[PDB]
């Protein structure tokens, strides 16, 4: 590549893996969103919360792909595994599954930053710090806050309704 | 009729029956609306939800009558049977009765579409698809969502109040 | 399902398969878009054309999922197969691959409409006609027009540049 | 210096060298710009592209000098070597020379970031990441894209004209 400079094959490969993780997270949230739109679940604020996360994770993957090209790396796509569940249980179950998911993405970001640091690739390090690391910390904080309020509320049916109406 | 073309006596008669069904549905919802306005029931969001449905079903009947004339059919009116109940119980009872009602109207629409298909009357088929079939599916989806949230909420008095205040 | 009416298990299953086909088409176009953003390919109008198609096909899948829930069907997601190519060749190769893809989606839509017709499901028939069948015919017409102009232009390098600058 | 803190003599000296490299790059682009304004070359979009780069590299040097003073370092200026060529050949030759130049500046930035990291000078590391490293990666990506389109176009005279008219 005529433009490629200081960009290791190890980072290029890890960026392609992180793209797959973000697209898989987007797919998981798409499934979560539509589950809460079911007529027998019917929590529209929960549906909107997850649908908006599907969109954020998709945008995250496209920013990584744009960066891959900016550095002269080559995008390589793999299958997207279907989400781990077909039905997601209560808002509480779903928010616990969402935090598990986000912590895995954050750990993948931290591993990639560690690789870029070892490879002495400061553009990559800065890119992650600028667009991903702080967004994940803020999102995990918000989910943890939601989890705490959901738990304080669970008359489990009444608590689920009020959280969706008054917080989401 | 100088204008009548491809419009069978069977469809003309079924359209007149469907007009009666819609006017009867309007009347049912008028009764439901005023029941929830009773000082000893007093759920104003429920009253408004049903009153607005009375108006939609009346408009539905007038659109069918306009179509009957546009095709050269002849409107024939019958008695409107009084609604099946004088008192409608809880919001839950009422919303279950409303979904029963809407499913009967949807089944009458589907039967009429089947008749128009058999009679090779595409204007009729399109008319139903354009103005009625999707509106019924959306309305039944909304009622099913309401029923699910009402059920999750029923401290039955508190649940009824909160649904009327926070959803309707 | 309390709301489900006239919605066959065969249509429900075929809608879930069509969702997977649209998401796979979105993924293919995402790959096509980023290939044309490569520094050694560098045709930005081509990249934008495919990126915008990725977004349309994703929206198509979400409209199908919303309809599945509106009818009381249950969304079931499968793996998304990676796109069939890692590198897409010239604009001409890519536009030929895009038309192949769109014709497969159109054929899946026509098969689903045939199933809904056989199952006497007019809401489904109308839904496809309203949101999908005409959009596909218009898109295939546009791609065929692009293919004809690309072919008339291929001094193959000069022709590729001018098409991207003056048409896209 | 009353304000100097954690700022090593090695970084201070390297910043002064990087100022000289940026001013020399500005001078090179000034020469490139005016060459394309020659009546016997006459590619005004190329001239404007390089003139605007002369201005960016000059601004880059002034930002480094402002930072040198903010840290309590002392600016020391050296001769600016004249650009390496008096005539720059075709747009293609010139864009290849520009990418060579930018890669040398990027490598000097990466070396300075490595020095700041070794010296445990995070303000310097952040300063480079914030104002220089991403700008260079974006500029090198853009030049690589231009180089690819120039090459696809070279009827070498016609290709040069069309690139200047339709891209620049
Ligand atoms: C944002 C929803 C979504 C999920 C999974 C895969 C794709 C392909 C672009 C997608 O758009
Ligand atoms: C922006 C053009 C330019 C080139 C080289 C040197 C100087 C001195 C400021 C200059 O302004």
């Amino acid at each position: 590549s005529q433009i490629r400079q200081n960009y290791s094959t190890e980072v290029e490969a890890a960026v392609n893996r992180l793209v797959n993780l973000y697209l898989r997270a987007s797919y998981t949230y798409l499934s979560l969103g539509f589950y809460f739109d079911r007529d027998d679940v019917a929590l529209e604020g929960v549906c909107h919360f997850f649908r908006e996360l599907a969109e954020e994770k998709r945008e995250g993957a496209e920013r990584l792909l744009k960066m891959q090209n900016q550095r002269g790396g080559r995008a390589l796509f793999q299958d997207l595994q279907k989400p781990s569940q077909d039905e997601w249980g209560t808002t509480l179950d779903a928010m616990k599954a969402a935090i598990v998911l986000e912590k895995s993405l954050n750990q993948a970001l931290l591993d990639l930053h560690a690789l870029g640091s070892a490879q002495a690739d400061p553009h990559l390090c800065d890119f992650l710090e600028s667009h991903f690391l702080d967004e994940e910390v803020k999102l995990i904080k918000k989910m943890g806050d939601h989890l705490t309020n959901i738990q304080r509320l669970v008359q489990a049916g009444l608590g689920e309704y009020l959280f969706e109406r008054l917080t989401l």
